[PDB]
């Protein structure tokens, strides 16, 4: 209600202080209120408007707020859709086998079993509970279920209820772990250091007489890189990233591993390679002139144990029959049916498996072909929702870790000194043999126009 | 390369863009996709080339075929080039005349970025008169709190003012602590424990259901905390922001850590905070119900770590040479020449790398060095992996260990109604007993709804 919301802002390009239909200028206090939001979805050097002739600038300036003019406005809705359900700060799992990182998850009564026992109720499915606890969510047993895991009530002795017997049912299944490459993090370098294993000198002349400029020396060449890894536990068997990315660079020691999207962590724990590279710089000798110039090539090799995050999803299915006169599905049936329903936790899927669309989108008539999320409101409250939605959509990550440890050969620029004179042509010896004996193979210098 | 920074969502039609911008395509949006729905509203739809669209964080950035009226856009001639931003130079922690020296001479990291930008600035031997390359044969020495790195001037020279070195100097440090850097070892200690359940009923006497009450449980709860610091250098950091200590395990903390102030005078003691559950329940006619709160107690200890960052400024003094320098008016009178850059988080233009070469496409802005005449100088590559190294983020780790003890209550809960033999409380609370366990000023109340 109330307060702005972040993710309902809009930005238009329609002049300064000018909103799209249905949209109005967002003033200075609202956009304090939720500054570091703002700031987030702004560009480096942005600067979009704010009511009454005021500014908030991007990340590079600071996000700062204050008085001035812009083209672009953030804009909030005329009818904002209110009560939105708060994103808890995510829940992180250590590192550990699937099963183990999935039980700490499933098993843990005040962050799972309560708050998705409680969704269920609050949709009306019927007995979320067993009977050695007259609240829902307790007495509760969990129990594998192929790669998933079963949330349902004990069913020891008897019960007082109509069809108490028939306990609701939840669901775990289908897991996924998504591993951040941006969330790396290393501990202690184990091993550090970058020799200089030789260091091609000479220089580059400038016979005619006129300042010769605009040409590229180009170093080529070719060295190996010896990476690997381990990892701690299993779970990494499991993990994937969405896509492809450049090991993470620490120190000053150069490396190029390119971990391969969709396939295991664990199957990528190491490897040989070499790599074409190259430098280059652009000199600019006056007339009838030599400059020296000189690469250092070097070596170095590192190690560290590592940490990633992963992301984790999973599906969400409830199973049972719908309470007679206290149900939620749209049709509100009263014939009390069996029923099964479910949710992604996680990336989003489609709207009949999203709590968050489903939610938001709850005052539209038209959107409403499951859940009547409104029916939970009139019976607990917005507040209670809210709570209870954010506790099952809350983030959860697993820790992914293990050693890392790589060698790899490089050179650094192609450095130039003071033009000296004499009375574009290079004179930079490349002794093949000593090269290739220290793994820098089809090393070449190369002139060529800018 | 699509720079993400140079993205631009306009708002004048179906696959309409703004001057001299033209529509993101397919591939260009993927390449970029965690930057471009990261500003985009949480079901916010948003157009691409070809009819194409790109969905918000919501839709978890979904990119298919679909109509939008408003559009993501990329200038159709780019300032191209952007300064790349390296991966942190990290730097063992330890007190701060340790981090200040490692940095100070780090031949590769520091001496020889900084010595390339104020010769490719213009500044005049930047370099030693044991070498006949720039950067090299280096001496830094100390001017206060404050660092010099110059060229050895021993011995003897060649060229015009050879013995006028162009000095680097650093000073003015600050190290800025990141909350979201957090990291944490083996966490020695945990678990939580059921210490006492507050049990009791709701009646309602009347004869038609009652839900127009909320219950309410209020309490004080005192959380006993404290952390070390490995090193020295702590004492001089602070936090930009206040920050909750970040959740681990499943003990919650109320802790919260205050800018402005050392890193190292905030080790712990006991904070108090007042906590508030509440729920509306139902309660049908003639009927009572059973009310559970629980109560815990947590401990938990481990090691940790925050990195901050560290930032500095940067000043060039020598004198701009004669065939050319970068300073826009090109002054030939070979003068002498104080600018300071700032190393860090934005002050200003005039001491902002990154600003100058953001902007160097604008006319209107050069106004002090123009980037673009060093590109010109010096070739693009060779500028642009300079102001890398230059502003390459460097780091300092925070660490230290962290213990903390807590009192919280979970949520009150609500049975099954059971025929009784404004909404009613009745649940005992010994106010000596629960302060026995560390809960303070403990009430639990009725309140009408419409309050």
């Amino acid at each position: 209600a109330e307060p702005v919301y972040p993710d309902q802002l809009r930005l238009f390009s329609l002049g300064q202080g000018v909103c799209g239909d249905k949209y109005r200028p967002v003033n200075r206090e609202e956009a304090q209120s939720v500054k570091s939001n703002i700031v987030g979805m702004m560009g480096q050097w942005q600067i979009s408007g704010l009511a009454n002739g005021w500014v908030i600038m991007g990340p590079g300036y600071n996000g700062e707020i204050k008085p001035g003019t812009a083209s672009n406005t953030w804009c909030y809705p005329t009818n904002p859709v209110t009560g939105e359900i708060p994103t808890l700060s995510a829940l992180d799992i250590p590192d550990g086998d699937e099963v183990d990182v999935q039980w700490r998850l499933v098993h843990d009564s005040a962050n799972f079993i309560k708050p998705t026992s409680y969704l269920a109720h609050y949709l009306g499915y019927a007995w979320v509970g067993g009977n050695h606890s007259q609240y829902v969510g307790e007495d509760m047993d969990v129990t594998r279920d192929g790669d998933g895991w079963v949330i349902r009530g004990n069913n020891d002795g008897g019960c007082d209820g109509y069809r108490c017997g028939d306990k609701t049912a939840i669901k775990v299944s289908n897991f996924a772990y998504n591993l951040d490459p941006d969330s790396f993090k290393h501990g202690d370098v184990t091993q550090s250091d970058r020799q200089l294993v030789k260091t091609v000198v000479g220089w580059a002349v400038n016979d005619s007489d006129t300042p010769q400029s605009g040409y590229d020396v180009t170093l080529r060449y070719d060295t190996a890189t010896n990476w690997s890894k381990t990892n701690t536990y299993g779970l990494s068997e499991k993990v994937t990233t969405k896509n492809k990315f450049k090991w993470p660079l620490v120190g000053e020691t150069e490396l190029s591993i390119e971990i391969a999207a969709n396939q295991s962590w664990a199957s990528q724990n190491g490897g040989s390679t070499t790599t074409s590279l190259s430098q280059s710089v652009r000199p600019t000798v006056p007339a009838r002139s030599k400059i020296p110039v000189k690469i250092e090539l070097y070596k170095a090799d590192i190690s560290y144990p590592y940490e990633f995050k992963a992301d984790v999803s999973y599906d969400l299915t409830l199973s049972g029959f719908l309470r007679w006169g206290g149900n939620a599905w749209y049709t509100h049936p009263d014939n009390r049916p069996n029923w099964n329903h479910t949710f992604v936790i996680g990336p989003y899927k489609d709207k009949a498996s999203s709590i968050r669309y489903q939610w938001d989108k709850r005052y539209i008539p038209g959107e409403v072909k499951w859940w009547d999320l409104n029916w939970t409101i009139q019976q607990n409250g917005l507040s209670t929702m809210q709570n209870n939605l954010a506790r099952v959509l809350r983030p959860v990550r697993a820790g992914i870790t293990g050693d890392f440890s790589a060698e790899s050969q490089f050179a650094g620029n192609i450095e130039i000194g003071a033009p000296v004179p004499l009375a574009l042509r290079l004179e930079i010896p490349l002794d093949a043999q000593e090269l290739s004996g220290l793994g820098f193979n089809n090393v070449s210098l190369s002139v060529t126009p800018a």
